[PDB]
């Protein structure tokens, strides 16, 4: 028995810290007499018995006893911490029988009226302190969700920097004791030999356990080891397997060497007939179409004006994220109306005396707002969590409620407002987090600052009020050296509305159409006065009674049909023009004597089977696509599909009379190798160009799955408009980005089952429990911020110790208003049968009862738990509660991949309690839900229809050979625009798969054409293969290029000042890509291939 010190030797003018005294070794000291009854139960356990000598007086007992009566309520969470926390300061104040404290040096006075050790040392082991601060590292608080390990180490992670807490305080003396190394000659064994452990507990490895709120042992060590497929390789999946099934094949390919039915047949029967009809009554013909005109024109003029503006188009109805999304409106109210507002030092802190003294104006101007229409105020229009709580604004100027200049000590207030947000509660008890308004965290040095304004009402008015905010947010000044930059909800809207102005369309049309007309009218002599003006007038006749005979059904117009419909219509329409035309043109020199009627039937009934099997295949190209979920998509392949079918109908009736008569009112007397006839010596350069687009079609198929997915509605605002800021402000100054909350659909009462699956901060809860999973899955998901689980709230609520709120005067279940500051109100649970053992409180009818009256009342003098934080959290049924929500944050989610991540994490969470009815719900959820099937959608649909197109070729073509490959062609030009999207920067989503159907649709009109005339014309012909290949190209292919001429002016006009980003981007690029890709696969790699296919 050899203690270090004991004798409580001096005292103290005040403040009663009554301080001990050193003693030396050889000293031992009675012991037992009642010192030990009250140092066993109310002091560092019951763990000794019977302890033979003890060092330390009584005094030193109540001394000892009372400082830790102080720090227990900050560490009974975790109870091993506890325990070993008292265990440490028991072996070293008391238990100095065992030596553990040597070396002491100073004493204040040597034995006068202040003798008292100070500043001394002692040894310990480094296995037991990291041990002891590996079971404390991260604690949170009773009252708060604070970090209690925080309080106790300051931003320690860190524990000789935790040691170092308790060396110099207030609170009795300070001793600064721990130094943990002795690495050379401690002493002699058992003689002043001195290490320190005595066994330390942890979460784990012990019989006892914290929770995993607040122990990181206490979680799933299996946290969920599958982990879900990365879905990326260091080798690309599908790029390999191409990659190693080409070159298998190129290994060999060089080693090889190195060592009565006539349906369809004569259909032209039904087409025939047709066609003498149209030239018969052809008058009532055309009046019929200009009438019907006036008809359609003026149902869409009065009726279905509406263009289906609202985003509805995009997201699928009777969807399971739709549905979620209502069930979220009506319980919980809608998504608040965000007005973000950054403040910027570019290169330098932002907060100064002169910052604040120049938003001591801005705050409060902006409840004052420019005299609005009809004097609408932000404070009548605010976001209220109860009806009599304060108008909320998130700024860090509710870290002082407005009360905003304190200039002598403005730092350290914000400072502790920063680390320790209570104590800093605004008008209203809901705290604010520095990363939801700060750049970085200290905010001293912080290069920017948020402050976000919402609303609730959501209704016209409000947008009003924005477009009255905006002008004078404009007019308001700034400091030479400062920025800002500001956002609101109809912002985009009106950028969308700001550049539609495109003439640049109007005069595309224009150079398009004078062109179109511009078509053989100088071969024999001046002709073709008005012809192609009558063809595009029965052209857009198709679109408009398509678009008049769709609103008869009252069908949503959307703005994509207003690019798609004409550019496609158009693009197969003007084709069957010059088809016609040109038959006619030729039949003209053959045999004269046929009169002008016989020479269009012949030229009917020659090529009208090609328009309909081009006609057959686009259409049923676009029945594949009314098979989807969003409607964007669906009424676009209605619309398409209808607008194919009336101009089929017209150009192969009307059209055939106006040119009959036009041909008939002129006399047009006929007279009758060029430049166009020079490329048939080219056609002797067989393999070359095969292997040339082989390699073409490979090369694009290894890039094919580098296009990216999605649509960044940050690109299209427009140069030099007030958004283009924001959004690189947001790339780099916001923390936080959206919300998520996790809804319970319905449950029962709290039978202590159901809460074991949701409790976090305590012991009986499951492993798969929700507050639990969550937090294994927030280290490592889009998921950063922790959640909002106002049970643990409202069970740490009534907890006696941190409790001057709950409080009743005689077990009245009545309690006592917090205008009532008195001590005659007891606390609402017994200070012993608080019950923290288990997960304890009421259950049946006494839950309820003390769930009203928790949030009866607002948490000012009691910081925890007030009606301000879960007024809305929860709808609770007057027998037992219907639903509830938690909520939680994404990490800012700068990147469209992130969103997509985001959303994948959104539906891989909500699928992992199948135990409970839950689901998450953040605003964009109902957007991003295409995403995850959008890339198997496209190969179906796509390969569905080459198919298709392969089935219906082969019908008409009576021959399956020339039909392959029809369909190698049109599948080879989709691939090749497939990766020229990936190098054109074009995005993967609705609006450009869209534009692939109708790539696919104008794909195949190219080729159907030509490979229709590779079918024999027995008179004056030859079986020869190359010989029919110049004939498609020297009858068809300069008609063919005759009609993609003019859909090439349009692609360049259109780029020349096209504005719109978003136009431009998935519009300009993807048509431009299309007419070329398919014009240089449809005229020189199909002849090609036909030839060489045929040559034996
Ligand atoms: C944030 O905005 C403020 C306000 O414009 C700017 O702070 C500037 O910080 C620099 C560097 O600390 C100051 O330079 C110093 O100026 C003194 C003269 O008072 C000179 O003797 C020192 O040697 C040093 O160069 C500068 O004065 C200060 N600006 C003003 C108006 O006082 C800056 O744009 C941002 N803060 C940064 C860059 O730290
Ligand atoms: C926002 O919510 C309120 C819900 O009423 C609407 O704003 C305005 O609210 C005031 C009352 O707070 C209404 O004024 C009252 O109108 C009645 C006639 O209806 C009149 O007899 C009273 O003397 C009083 O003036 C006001 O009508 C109402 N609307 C407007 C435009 O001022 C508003 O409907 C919501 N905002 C949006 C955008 O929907
Ligand atoms: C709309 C979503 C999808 C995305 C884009 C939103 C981003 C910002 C605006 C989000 C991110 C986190 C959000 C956020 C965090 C916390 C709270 C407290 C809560 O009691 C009301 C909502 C509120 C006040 C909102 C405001 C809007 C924020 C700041
Ligand atoms: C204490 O310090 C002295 C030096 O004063 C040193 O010689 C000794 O080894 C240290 N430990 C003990 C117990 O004396
Ligand atoms: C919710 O309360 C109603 C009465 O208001 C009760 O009929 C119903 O059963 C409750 N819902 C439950 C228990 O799921």
């Amino acid at each position: 028995a050899t203690c270090a010190m004991y004798g409580n030797c001096g005292k103290k003018s005040v403040f009663g810290n009554e301080l001990p005294c050193p003693v030396p070794r050889s000293f031992e000291p009675p012991v037992l007499s009642d010192e030990t009854s009250k140092l066993l139960v109310e002091v560092c356990g019951e763990e000794w018995k019977e302890v033979r000598y003890a060092c330390c007086t009584k005094d030193q007992v109540v001394a000892l006893r009372d400082n830790l009566q102080k720090a227990q309520p900050l560490i009974s969470s975790c109870p091993a911490c506890l325990k070993n926390f008292n265990n440490l300061f028991c072996h070293f104040t008391c238990a100095a029988d065992q030596g553990r404290f040597v070396n002491i040096t100073k004493v204040e006075k040597s034995k006068e009226d202040k003798d008292i050790v100070a500043e001394l040392d002692v040894f310990m082991n480094s296995s037991w302190a990291s041990e002891f601060y590996d079971s404390c590292k991260n604690i949170k608080f009773s009252a708060t969700n604070g970090y209690a390990m925080d309080l106790i180490g300051g931003g320690a992670k860190n524990y000789s920097q935790f040691l170092k807490f308790l060396g110099d305080a207030k609170p009795m003396l300070g001793g600064s004791p721990f130094q943990i190394n002795y690495k050379y000659d401690l002493a002699n064994e058992e003689k002043e030999w001195q290490e320190f452990n005595d066994e330390v507990y942890a979460c784990d490895d012990a019989q006892y356990k914290c929770a995993c709120s607040d122990c990181q042992e206490s979680c799933p060590h299996l946290k969920p080891l599958k982990d879900g497929v990365c879905k990326v390789g260091p080798l690309p999946c599908f790029s390999l397997s191409v990659l190693i099934f080409y070159t298998i094949c190129a290994l060999f390919a060089f080693m090889w060497y190195y060592l009565t039915n006539f349906f369809n047949g004569k259909l032209a029967n039904l087409f025939t007939k047709v066609g003498q009809f149209s030239v018969e009554n052809p008058y009532k013909i055309l009046i019929t179409t200009v009438f019907s005109i006036f008809v359609f024109s003026f149902i869409i003029f009065q009726y279905a004006t509406l263009e289906t503006d609202p985003i509805n188009l995009w997201v699928s109805k009777n969807s399971e994220k739709f549905k979620e999304k209502e069930y979220f409106d009506d319980n919980f109210g809608p998504f608040y109306r965000t007005e973000q507002i950054f403040v910027v030092n570019e290169t330098g802190p932002v907060l100064s005396y002169e910052t604040l003294h120049w938003w001591f104006d801005v705050e409060n101007f902006i409840t004052e707002e420019l005299q609005s229409s009809e004097n609408i105020g932000y404070q009548d229009l605010c976001f209220r969590p109860t009806e009599d709580s304060t108008c909320v604004i998130e700024s860090f100027t509710q870290y002082f409620q407005g009360a905003l200049p304190n200039k002598d000590s403005w730092k350290r207030e914000l400072q502790e407002c920063g680390k320790f947000p209570v104590n800093c509660l605004p008008t209203f008890q809901q705290p604010l987090k520095t990363n939801l308004l700060f750049s970085d965290d200290d905010i001293l040095n912080a290069h920017a600052f948020v402050v976000t304004l919402l609303l609730t009402n959501h209704t016209q008015s409000a947008n009003r009020w924005e477009e009255r905010l905006e002008e004078y947010l404009l007019d308001l000044k700034v400091p030479e050296g400062l920025r800002i930059s500001f956002n609101t909800e109809i912002s985009l809207e009106k950028e969308l509305n700001n550049n539609n102005d495109i003439s640049t369309v109007a005069i595309s049309y224009l150079m398009m159409f004078l062109y179109a007309t511009w078509a053989l009218r100088r071969k024999d002599g001046k002709t073709r006065l008005l012809l192609g003006i009558s063809g595009l007038l029965i052209v857009l006749a198709s679109i408009v009674c398509a678009a008049g005979f769709l609103t008869l059904f009252g069908l949503k117009s959307t703005l994509i049909i207003a690019e798609v419909i004409p550019f496609l219509i158009l693009a197969i329409g003007i084709d069957n023009i010059f088809l016609i035309t040109h038959e006619y043109d030729r039949n003209c020199e053959q045999k004269p004597e046929y009169s002008i009627d016989q020479k269009i039937i012949s030229a009917i009934g020659r090529m009208s089977p090609s328009i309909l099997m081009s006609l057959l295949c686009q259409t049923g190209c676009f029945l594949i696509a009314a098979f989807v979920t969003m409607p964007a998509v669906h009424n676009f392949a209605i619309y398409s599909t209808v607008s194919v079918i009336f101009n089929g109908v017209l150009q192969l009736t009307a059209y055939v009379s106006i040119l009959s008569l036009y041909e008939k009112r002129s006399n047009y007397k006929q007279i009758t190798s060029f430049l166009k006839t020079f490329y048939f010596k080219m056609l002797t350069q067989k393999r070359l160009i095969i292997i040339i687009f082989s390699a073409w079609f490979f090369t694009s198929l290894v890039f094919l799955p580098e296009i990216q997915f999605g649509l960044d509605q940050t690109l299209a605002v427009p140069q030099d408009s007030y958004l283009v800021d924001y959004f690189k402000d947001v790339y780099s100054f916001l923390n936080v980005g959206p919300p998520v909350y996790m809804v319970v659909k319905n449950l029962d009462l709290t039978k202590r089952q159901n809460q074991q699956k949701i409790c976090g901060k305590f012991t009986t809860c499951e492993r798969d429990s929700l507050a639990n999973v969550l937090e294994q899955e927030r280290h490592r998901s889009t998921i950063t911020e922790p959640l909002a689980n106002w049970l643990d709230d409202y069970f740490m609520f009534l907890n006696p110790q941190n409790d001057q709120c709950c409080r009743l005067k005689k077990g009245t279940d009545e309690v006592c208003p917090p205008s009532f500051p008195s001590r005659r109100c007891e606390t609402c649970f017994q200070q012993g049968s608080w019950n923290y053992n288990m997960s304890g409180f009421p259950e049946g009818k006494d839950f309820m009862e003390y769930l009203s009256i928790w949030i009866n009342a607002p948490s000012d003098p009691c910081p925890l738990g007030g009606r301000a934080p879960y007024s809305t959290a929860l709808v609770y049924n007057e027998t037992s509660v219907s639903a509830s929500v938690f909520r939680t944050a994404h990490h800012p989610l700068r990147s469209q991949k992130d969103f997509i991540q985001a959303y994948s994490d959104g539906v891989r969470i909500s699928s992992s309690f199948p135990e409970l009815d839950m689901f998450a719900y953040s605003p964009f959820y109902i957007f991003f839900v295409q995403y995850q099937t959008l890339g198997p959608l496209t190969l179906k649909l796509i390969g569905s229809a080459i198919i298709l197109i392969f089935f219906i070729s082969s019908v008409f073509l009576q021959n399956i050979r020339s039909s392959f490959l029809l369909a190698l062609v049109v599948t080879m030009i989709i691939v090749d625009i497939g990766a020229l999207m990936a190098l054109l920067g074009i995005s993967l989503n609705a609006v450009s798969l869209v534009n692939l159907i109708i790539c696919v649709g104008l794909g195949v009109e190219f080729c159907v054409h030509i490979v229709r005339s590779f079918t024999v014309v027995p008179s004056e012909t030859k079986k020869d293969a190359n010989s029919r290949v110049l004939y498609s190209l020297n009858t068809i292919g300069e008609s063919v290029i005759k009609g993609i001429t003019l859909t090439k002016f349009i692609g360049v006009c259109v780029l020349a000042f096209a504005q719109s980003k978003i136009f431009d981007v998935f519009y300009f690029r993807m048509w431009f890509t299309l007419i070329i890709v398919a014009a240089l696969h449809a005229l020189l790699f199909l002849p090609a291939l036909l030839s060489l296919f045929g040559g034996e």
